[PDB]
DNA sequence: GACCAGCACCGC
DNA sequence: AAACGCGGTGCTGGTC
């Protein structure tokens, strides 16, 4: 290409290099753009951010968060990761783009600039035809990307002080496990080795071995295996809630407040959106879509992610989102008719496991029920769900046949997904997203069924993906209209941010917003609710 | 220091 | 652990 002098034209394609992977914390070492058989390489790229007026590129999301970061409203634009993950969503890394639609991905800025131009010809020619994938980029994702980056550079305010006591309170009381496990063993060894707890419990202590890890066939000491064990020996006890307490503490507690951005005061996560099979978003650095909330101590973590001084925290979570989805595409009239009941299944398993009325259903509890009913759903096994449920194995099977009686046309539903699979190679939502699942004709049976199970779990995960996404579109100019902020999102939910007096206005908005995303045979309900702290919004 | 495989874990 | 699915992160143990 030819060497041109910056700026480039209106429209060029932008190659960027960053210090490190996140736009938040990186320096821009490097800033080209390219178009019309030339290349633009900017001598200093800071000050050249502010002659773009759209990203478009390999990772235009990232660079439009570090012009955010910077004060600058550069919104992102095409972006040819993008349009290979609808292709296929095994197209993940720009460096297995690049190798597969005529290119190489390397660390100069200049030469992503030219491979952006390159790989966005390529692959719109790719997609002429697939006008149901030219729908989800036109209407979802690359709408969505620019409303990801405003998400990544507002970032959520965190109860440093407060999770920093917290810390030194969890260190005691693991001190006083770990010294009651040395005790119990009858010497010191440490205990996050899960090899040296292999030999204590089961060569040392003599216990019985349950299970077997998948790579090395060791004696696993998962916490399954040490469920079955918790009343065979005092230590196993102690270890569970060594476990429980060293990992809230090692990925959440400590690390946490360490990442508070100096400019902002806030934390900022990473909303990655061509890392799933399913269509997901998923989320790192840190990962904010996992944050504790099951025990009283993961309650605790989640009251540290607080409102702005003068805001208030609003929480939208769908309700039974992938049942609503399976009775939609699956067509089921008693599924469908459950949800127009308004009838909850989760609270009803969950009442039928632990044997006492819906009101007496707590948290715990229901998220026990979610297991059970997606896991059955799913495939799950009824030597496996006996164990889970407590049950002996005979009941076990029952539940998996009641279930699946009740809802006939659930079954037909799975067949005609995994044919369909067969015949053309894969699977879709209901909006065209597609799964290659190449392995359900394979020959191997354990790899077939399990091909089978990604295969039709990914239509109903996938387009309740489809439906948060496009709600998260629909939703973003309405609420920068109110003066209000989107902050989180949790593959089903969304945390806004909004000043107090308009946060009564902002949840009734968001609420219909997500409940007529679109229209399906069954109607999508919002739990919504309000608080300082993201426990007390849910 | 960086990277990795493997086990184990958090929540959707 | 096991015939639920989708992710990301910490630790250990190992390498370079
Ligand atoms: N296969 C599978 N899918 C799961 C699991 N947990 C969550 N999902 C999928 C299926 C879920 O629909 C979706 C969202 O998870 P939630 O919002 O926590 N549960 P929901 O929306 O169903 O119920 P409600 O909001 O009324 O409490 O994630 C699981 O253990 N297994
Ligand atoms: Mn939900
Ligand atoms: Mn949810």
């Amino acid at each position: 290409l030819e060497e041109a002098p910056w700026p480039p034209p209106e429209g060029a394609f932008v190659g960027f290099v960053l210090s490190r992977k996140e736009p938040m914390w990186a320096d821009l070492l490097a800033l080209a753009a390219a178009r019309g058989g030339r290349v633009h390489r900017a001598p200093e790229p800071y000050k050249a951010l502010r002659d773009l007026k759209e990203a478009r590129g390999l990772l235009a999301k990232d660079l439009s968060v570090l012009a955010l970061r910077e004060g600058l409203g550069l919104p992102p634009g095409d972006d040819p990761m993008l349009l290979a993950y609808l292709l296929d969503p095994s197209n993940t890394t720009p460096e297995g783009v690049a190798r597969r639609y005529g290119g190489e991905w390397t660390e100069e800025a200049g030469e992503r600039a030219a491979l952006s131009e390159r790989l966005f010809a390529n692959l719109w020619g790719r997609l002429e035809g697939e006008e149901r994938l030219l729908w989800l980029y036109r209407e979802v994702e690359r709408p969505l990307s620019a409303v990801l980056a405003h998400m990544e550079a507002t970032g959520v305010r965190l109860d440093v002080a407060y999770l920093r006591a917290l810390s030194l309170e969890v260190a005691e009381e693991i001190a006083r496990l770990e010294a009651e496990v040395f005790r119990l063993a009858g010497h010191p060894f440490n205990l996050n080795s899960r090899d040296q707890l292999e030999r204590v419990l089961f060569d040392e202590l003599g216990l019985p071995a349950i299970g077997k890890t998948e790579k090395t066939g060791k004696r696993s000491t998962s916490a399954a295996v040490l469920e079955a064990l918790r009343e065979a020996h005092p230590i196993v006890e102690k270890i569970l809630q060594y476990r429980e307490l060293t990992k809230l503490k090692s990925t959440y507690i400590d690390p946490l407040p360490d990442l508070i951005h100096p400019r902002t005061g806030r934390l900022h996560t990473r909303f990655n959106q061509t890392a799933t099979a399913t269509g997901r978003l998923s989320s790192s650095d840190p990962n904010l879509q996992n944050i504790p909330v099951r025990t009283p101590l993961g309650q605790r973590i989640r009251r540290a992610f607080i409102a702005e001084e003068g805001w208030l925290l609003v929480a939208l979570d769908y309700s039974q989102i992938e049942l609503r989805v399976l009775a939609h595409l699956s067509g089921d009239e008693n599924l469908i008719r459950v949800f127009q009941e308004g009838r909850d299944i989760h609270t009803e398993t969950a009442s039928w496991m632990f044997g006492v009325p819906r009101e007496a259903v707590d948290p715990l509890m229901r998220r026990a029920a979610k297991t059970i009913n997606f896991g059955v759903l799913y495939g799950m096994s009824a030597h496996r769900l006996s164990q889970e449920l407590a049950i002996p194995y005979e009941e076990a099977q029952a539940f998996i046949e009641r279930y699946f009686q009740s809802f006939p046309k659930v079954r037909a539903w799975i067949e005609k997904t995994l044919e369909e699979g067969r015949r053309r190679g894969y699977v879709e939502t209901l909006f065209g997203r597609r799964r290659y699942v190449p392995d359900l004709e394979a020959r191997v049976k354990s790899v077939r069924e399990a091909a089978e199970r990604m295969a039709f779990n990914m239509p109903v995960q996938g387009t309740a993906a489809d439906l948060m996404k496009l709600a998260m579109v629909k939703l973003f100019p309405r609420l920068e209209e109110m003066g209000a902020r989107m902050l989180l999102q949790v593959h089903d939910e969304l945390v806004l941010e909004a000043p107090k007096e308009r946060a009564e206005a902002v949840a009734r908005l968001a609420k219909e917003v997500m409940e007529g995303v679109y229209p399906l045979a069954v109607p999508l309900e919002v739990e919504v609710g309000i608080g300082e702290d993201w426990l007390s919004a849910k």
